[PDB]
């Protein structure tokens, strides 16, 4: 109730963690230079992690797998801390450059200094440079290694270590700071909360996108609640399965049934074509309709240029980019758009003030394209004595620039560093 | 059901296990190419083993450590069975030829196929071809890796897996078929009995020899029940120590104490000079007496020459070496000394028949020193057609020759490939 319609809508949204596992050189050697063995080892670990996170309304999906059999791609060392750091960086510049994934975990055969069996950036989930974690293949029992991985992933998802009071049952919980073969596959009531609050406050977007059945590289497992290649539906085990449209025993649709789950499926039958499946959430969202011959129901948004937010902007691919909200995202609450005069600094085409970067140079904004270059904000505070303040980033000079589609005038929005009319398909 | 003098005598003897550990290349990489780390690992493991086996009157002592930091000497595969064989043969071939030890254990970071976490020949202790075992550094907790090694060594000591009727408390025992991370460091009642029986019906001699304090390659540890360099005594950990003569904390004798161990040590004091500390086992043995100013009991014997074995041999360093028994030792029962004529082949000076080596050459025997070269025996098998038979080891050529002090002529014995008189100090 206290949660915005979006927050509640976010929490209710099923979660997916497109995971990308990585086995290091020692893992390859550890398993007799047998890629099949290493690969299988990982698959199993996943078969333990998946059912664990189901109780968190999160489906871990192995969308990728890499075994450094020819040689490691990062200086994996006894220092769990350094290893994590190097792994994350590699993951940010190398891996993410060729394979899109929500989180990556490193399974190494090396032995980290001290009792630590893994590390994972707290809340780093979805984050390009922090949604990672490392785990030592510390025990022969893969069930224990999986828990270790779930632990690290637990951190990535905002969860902390269980404190004395925290409980999940009569045995230790995944987030217990110390392992043991008496460890369960349950998260303490604390973890449950920490996670929830984390989600509410951050709402990491990436964990919302469901991977394609083909994106999953893990051997299809019937009963894991996820329809994988070769399966028609997955409602879990015959005992837990609650969908009459599916045969939990073989993961196949039952005679007559055309679909099992989905917004466009009622009583095991494709909803009539034209029937609405998803209503409009905002003034830029367009109610979705069922094709009638499919089980899914793609999402569509209003046509760009559609006035939104009391005529303060124009819809852009479902969103309503306002120059005001952008300042609040760059500097925080209370932040406001600097007066017009400020944007005139874009006509200088200097290091920060510009509109477009054709090749690598900087083109000064045209007198009528100023509000499309660098965004000048002003934190509405009785302290700040500067009306014009920009948000620069040495790494990305685009960061801090007026987002595309941002209303730069009446019936106009920024396309490519220029204030153009919103009456033209953009 | 009864126990023979030699058996009881053997049982009472303090047992020692000069262990040699070997780490594979993966172990090297598994610990960041840090020899200190790998050594420390092996050291910690021995620290857990020692106390376990002491309860068995067995003092484990690390007399050798070899880390294959450059390359493995054998092809360590995921097949435990094949690795055990390769290692067992390597030891019998390369290792034993470089350093003497009672038993070797291969600690590898490789993962064995299936649940197997180690392997070790049954009752192969002291055997040059079977006193070996392979252990997987499967867990991060060296405690479980120690129990694993203790388990394999257990087999080497004639111990077998525990039956559901065997116990050692509430926790599972070392020789438990399944390795629980809650496993204790105790041996089941069955384990202890099989061991006793094994020792009685075998009496592996190598474990009777105590390792010189200078042979222990492992760092001195006050509490390892072994008086190493810089220690006056070692009653184990200060917590378990029960010896009223030793300061378990400093491994120093307490005030008013002259000793803590020794046949000539009683109640922390030296037994008075003259006191008997050992009876004569055979006819070539002389009762031993305490000096009064020492805790040890030197085992003196009869002067070499004393008639023994019903006048078939002459005492030699506490033993009565006679060809009669030698043949039986080399070719089993029924084997008897061949007829004089045979020994003539020793004059041959050829490949096998000789009396002694200079360096690479062999000084053939002479008409009299003939019966002091290669021992000639013959099987009593009716199907036998050869009177002169020989035992020859291409590995060690000395093997098969007549034993020193062995009664050759009448009142003479073999000294150095020569039949010298027994009256002369040989
Ligand atoms: C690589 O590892 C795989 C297993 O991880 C080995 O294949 C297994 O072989 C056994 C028979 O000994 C089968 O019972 C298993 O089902 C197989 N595992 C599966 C499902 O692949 C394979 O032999 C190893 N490679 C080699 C030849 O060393
Ligand atoms: C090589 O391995 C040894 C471990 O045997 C490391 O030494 C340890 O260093 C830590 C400090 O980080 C101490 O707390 C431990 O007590 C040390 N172990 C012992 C007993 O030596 C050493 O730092 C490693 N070297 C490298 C390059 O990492
Ligand atoms: C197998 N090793 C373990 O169980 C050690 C135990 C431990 C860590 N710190 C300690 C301080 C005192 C006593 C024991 C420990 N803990 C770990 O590996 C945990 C480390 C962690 O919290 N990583 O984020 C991750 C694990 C939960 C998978
Ligand atoms: C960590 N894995 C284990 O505990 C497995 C369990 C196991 C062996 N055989 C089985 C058959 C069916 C199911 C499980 C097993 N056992 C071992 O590693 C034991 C193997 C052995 O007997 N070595 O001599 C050595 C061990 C005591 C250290
Ligand atoms: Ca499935
Ligand atoms: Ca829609
Ligand atoms: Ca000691
Ligand atoms: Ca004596
Ligand atoms: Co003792
Ligand atoms: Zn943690
Ligand atoms: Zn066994």
């Amino acid at each position: 109730s206290n949660l915005t319609p979006e927050q509640q809508r976010y929490l209710n949204a099923k979660k997916y963690v497109k995971l990308f596992l990585v086995a290091d050189y020692i893992m390859y050697l550890k398993y007799g230079r047998n890629l099949t063995a290493v690969r299988t080892r990982m698959y199993d670990i996943v078969n333990v992690i998946t059912p664990i996170y189901h109780r968190m309304n999160i489906h871990v999906a192995l969308v990728g797998l890499e075994i450094w059999s020819n040689t490691d791609k990062i200086i994996v060392q006894s220092s769990a801390d350094v290893t994590l750091d190097l792994f994350a960086k590699w993951r940010a510049t190398d891996l993410l450059s060729r394979k899109s994934h929500d989180n990556a975990q490193l399974l190494t055969g090396i032995n980290f200094n001290g009792p630590t069996a893994g590390l994972g950036y707290l809340g780093g989930i979805c984050n390009t440079m922090y949604s990672a974690g490392i785990v030592q293949d510390h025990s022969k029992i893969h069930h224990l290694v999986a828990i270790a991985m779930a632990h690290e992933m637990g951190h990535n998802l905002g969860m902390d270590h269980d404190k004395d009071t925290c409980t999940c049952g009569t045995r230790p919980c995944v987030m217990a700071g110390a392992l043991s073969c008496e460890a369960s596959f349950l998260f303490s009531d604390c973890s449950q909360k920490d996670h929830r609050e984390f989600l509410i406050k951050n709402m990491p977007q990436c964990i919302l996108k469901k991977p394609l059945k083909t994106d999953v590289v893990s051997p299809a497992v019937c009963g894991n609640y996820f329809v994988e290649v070769g399966e028609e539906c997955d409602c879990g085990s015959p005992r837990t399965c609650r969908d009459p449209c599916c045969d939990a025993t073989t993961c196949k649709l039952r005679q007559g049934a055309q679909c099992a789950e989905g917004l466009c499926c009622d009583q095991c039958r494709f909803k009539g074509a034209g029937t609405e499946c998803r209503a409009a959430k905002d003034e830029c969202d367009m109610a979705d309709v069922c094709t009638g011959r499919s089980a899914e129901c793609t999402d569509r948004f209003q046509r760009n240029g559609q006035p939104c937010k009391n005529n303060n902007g124009y819809c852009y691919n479902g969103k309503c980019p306002i120059m005001a909200d952008q300042c609040i995202a760059l500097f925080g609450p209370g932040a406001t758009v600097s007066q017009d005069a400020c944007f005139q600094f874009n006509r200088e085409g200097n290091h920060y003030g510009y509109c477009r970067k054709e090749q690598n140079t900087k083109i000064a904004c045209e007198p009528q394209d100023v509000k499309c270059g660098r965004l000048y904000c002003f934190p509405n505070s009785p302290e700040n004595k500067n009306p014009c303040n920009i948000y620069y980033s040495p790494n990305d000079e685009d960061k801090g620039m007026v987002l595309p589609g941002t209303k730069c005038a009446d019936r106009k929005a920024c396309s490519n560093g220029q204030c153009v009319d919103v009456t033209t398909p953009y």
